[PDB]
């Protein structure tokens, strides 16, 4: 089936790393992509249970298998701390608000 399912989305951990090591090199690089300019830091207002130590940082990850590049950043992201090691899988999918609702 998915390793992460994401709303409706089905991501492998090859999807999940393609898209954390894009997220964190920019992140090393001191650079960012699009409007909102990501990676960006993750709040974790949600109160995740993630046992990688903070600070965390979150980069879209897309369904269609491409890696963010600016433009619609899409539901779900990536959250990765400055180790590079990955919190999480979230997704804006299914919800209250601004809540993010962790990935299966």
């Amino acid at each position: 089936a998915c390793d992460y399912t994401c709303g409706s989305n089905c991501y492998s951990s090859s999807d999940v790393s393609t898209a954390q090591a894009a997220g964190y090199k920019l992140h090393e690089d001191g650079e960012t992509v699009g409007s909102n300019s990501y990676p960006h830091k993750y709040n974790n207002y949600e109160g995740f249970d993630f046992s990688v130590s903070s600070p965390y940082y979150e980069w879209p990850i897309l369904s269609s298998g491409d890696v963010y590049s600016g433009g619609s950043p899409g539901a779900d992201r990536v959250v990765f701390n400055e180790n590079n090691q990955l919190a999480g899988v979230i997704t804006a999918t299914g919800a209250s608000g601004n809540n993010f609702v962790e990935c299966t």
